[PDB]
């Protein structure tokens, strides 16, 4: 574990996100990401807005903190989903669920530093749709994100909060769009 207040922190965050998710994502997304983070570093070049990259980094130093603290409020909610025949019931499954939270909070952090949800148009909902494919429809997948955005939106301020909110309801909107119309 690591932590710090630089850009070169965040920048490092991305590179491992990319690096431990370029075959799920796949290369699309991958290049997609690696123009992001060029962009991004060219941007910062000529100066970077101090209160999204604090926010962004805050939500990366505590990163494991939110995925701990959401993953314990989902199965507390939904126990189903670690009991015998659950979908995280599998020690395997259990961590592949605490690692694509982190990495739904690794997408935020790029739309709250870019100001912008295009990281999750893009990656976003296409790994929504692969993770539905080799899933299904799980009910109790909903609360799944709302957790994590209260796991995270818990470790800031209203103006924080409401500048981090709207990427959660998008995530939140786009997965419930997926489970309901996955079959059709
Ligand atoms: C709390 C709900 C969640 C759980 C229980 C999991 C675990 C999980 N991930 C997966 C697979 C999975 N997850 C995800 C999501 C993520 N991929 C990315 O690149 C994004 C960064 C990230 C979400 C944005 C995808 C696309 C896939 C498809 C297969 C793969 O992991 O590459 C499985 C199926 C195991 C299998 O049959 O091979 C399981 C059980 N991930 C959750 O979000
Ligand atoms: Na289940
Ligand atoms: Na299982």
């Amino acid at each position: 574990g690591r932590g710090s207040e630089d850009f070169q922190y965040a920048i490092d965050m991305f590179k491992k996100f990319i690096e431990e998710a370029a075959a799920s994502m796949g290369p699309e997304a991958v290049k997609y990401a690696k123009e992001f983070l060029k962009l991004l570093k060219e941007y910062h070049k000529n100066g970077i807005n101090n209160r999204l990259l604090k926010i962004a980094l805050l939500l990366l130093r505590n990163q494991k903190k939110i995925v701990d603290k959401a993953s314990q409020d989902l199965w507390r909610r939904h126990p189903e989903l670690i009991a015998p025949g659950g979908i995280a019931f599998s020690q395997r499954d259990r961590a592949l669920c605490l690692r694509d939270y982190g990495w739904f909070l690794i997408l935020i952090v790029m739309c709250l530093v870019s100001g912008d949800k295009g990281p999750i148009e893009k990656i976003g909902l296409k790994c929504i749709r692969e993770m539905y494919n080799s899933l299904g429809v799980v009910p109790a997948m909903m609360e799944s994100i709302r957790c994590l955005k209260e796991a995270s939106l818990s470790l800031l301020d209203e103006e924080d909060a409401n500048e981090t909110a709207p990427y959660f309801d998008y995530i939140i909107k786009a997965m419930s769009l997926e489970h309901h119309h996955h079959h059709h």
